[PDB]
């Protein structure tokens, strides 16, 4: 590829590998001052529109652009269907802006046709604590697509991030760009084998029958550490601690404050679930995932795969496989149809022994701005939703 738009940009070339001893920006000594005020110019019909989405009926055009317009898999079967609710929280996180939730509507319908996020978070790269933007859900309609119009996008929630004077920014992508920091593939661990069959997410063969299949996945109802429990605010001080002190061996992570920790895990329901194991009134143990439908895409029974997927799991009183195996016995009490996880942190250590399921695709890391040595996923200690 000629990477037209992004060698413009202040990113690795495709083949630029640094050393580890490199952790730096690639432009230091930027100015706010100097940051362009003009909105960047959209295409002649369409205007930048600031999305209020603590506002449901601005919330729900977001939906509504999404829904029909997000993420599909690679074989275009599925499309993420993230809830309104769900956009909600991961769009108001501590000292989220309102102006950095960008829409573009079409002036003549004033319908919304695309969208871009970012909200602000302290990321730690290679040991050094840098305030960032993370950049999500970036969404073109199906009907503009290959009009360049992402570019402009991007730009402008570049620009506006900078006028807050910060200079980097993480994101994550399934289309490789330059260049990824780190690279993981995504593994699923069936819960409702008859569905997944059904949907053609799981397959059966003449020595894997329908019923041997159910066999194979099937859980025991009983946890491992049998205090587990959905969190409480009173939890927070303790989930900040477990969950601080783990991060800070990986890579790349977020330095979560106690507001985060708060806004990131308190349980809500169809979004994120978080359990606890108290001992002596302090946190020992802590499972969380969060839920994704994705739309079955044509599909005459079944409109919705209802997938949990992994977010941060630490555990200190049991080995990490029974912890694992708890989050997958939680998600199924949930009534979820799968787990579903990144080989990031300590997963890709449990996939086989807990009849986790190599996918099909992986989820590429990528800093803007930052030039350093990349690492193999392991080393990766962040989730972005
Ligand atoms: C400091 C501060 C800095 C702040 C900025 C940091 C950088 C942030 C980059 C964006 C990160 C996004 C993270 C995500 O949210 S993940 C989910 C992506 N959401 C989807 O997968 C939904 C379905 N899909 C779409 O809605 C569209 O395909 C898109 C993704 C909007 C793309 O629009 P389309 O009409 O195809 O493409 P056009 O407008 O002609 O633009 C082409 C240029 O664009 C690049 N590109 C494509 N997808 C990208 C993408 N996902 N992220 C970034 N760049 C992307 C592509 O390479 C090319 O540029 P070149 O010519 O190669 O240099
Ligand atoms: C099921 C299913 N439904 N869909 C629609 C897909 C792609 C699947 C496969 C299952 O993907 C995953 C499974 C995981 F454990 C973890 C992550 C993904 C994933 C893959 C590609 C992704 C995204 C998320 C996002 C959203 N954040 C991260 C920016 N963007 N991209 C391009
Ligand atoms: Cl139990």
């Amino acid at each position: 590829p000629d990477y037209k738009f992004w060698y413009t940009q202040p990113v690795p070339k495709i083949n630029d590998e640094f050393n580890e001893s490199v952790n730096e920006p690639f432009i230091s000594d930027n100015k706010v001052e100097d940051v362009r005020k003009d909105e960047y110019k959209l295409p002649p019909g369409y205007s930048w529109y600031v999305c209020d989405v603590k506002d449901e009926k601005d919330r729900s055009e977001i939906y509504t652009l999404l829904t029909d317009n997000y993420v599909e898999d690679d074989d275009n079967i599925f499309r993420f269907n993230y809830s309104a609710e769900f956009l909600l929280w991961a769009l108001t996180s501590p000292n989220y802006l309102k102006t950095w939730h960008i829409g573009v509507k079409y002036d003549a319908s004033n319908k919304l046709i695309g969208f871009i996020s970012a909200i602000p978070t302290d990321i730690c790269i290679h040991k050094r604590t840098i305030k960032m933007a993370e950049v999500n859900f970036l969404c073109v309609h199906k009907t503009l697509r290959s009009k360049r119009l992402a570019p402009v996008l991007i730009k402008e929630i570049t620009r506006r991030i900078n006028l807050e004077n910060i200079w980097q920014a993480i994101y994550t992508a399934g289309v490789y760009l330059p260049k990824p920091v780190s690279d993981a593939r995504y593994y699923h661990r069936s819960i409702n084998v008859k569905k997944l069959i059904e949907i053609g997410f799981s397959s059966l063969n003449s020595r894997l029958t329908m019923s041997r299949a159910i066999k194979l996945y099937r859980v025991e109802d009983t946890l491992n550490i049998k205090n587990m429990r959905l969190m409480k605010k009173k939890d927070v001080e303790g989930v900040h601690k477990l969950l601080g002190s783990y991060l800070e061996q990986f890579n790349l992570y977020a330095v979560f404050t106690k507001e985060e920790i708060a806004h990131w895990f308190l349980p809500i329901e169809n979004v994120i679930y978080t359990y606890v194991n108290e001992e002596n009134g302090k946190i020992k143990d802590m499972i969380s995932f969060y839920s994704l439908p994705s739309q079955i895409l044509g599909n005459d029974k079944y409109s919705t795969l209802n997938a949990a997927y992994s977010f941060y799991n630490v555990t200190t009183t049991a080995t990490f496989k029974q912890l694992m195996q708890d989050a997958i016995l939680l998600a199924k009490r949930n009534n979820f149809d799968v787990f579903n996880a990144l080989e990031v942190m300590q997963n890709k250590s449990v996939f086989e022994d807990l009849k986790f399921g190599e996918g099909d695709e992986s989820l590429k890391y990528y800093l803007y701005n930052w030039k350093c040595a990349s690492f193999a996923p392991a080393h990766v200690g962040i989730v972005l939703l």
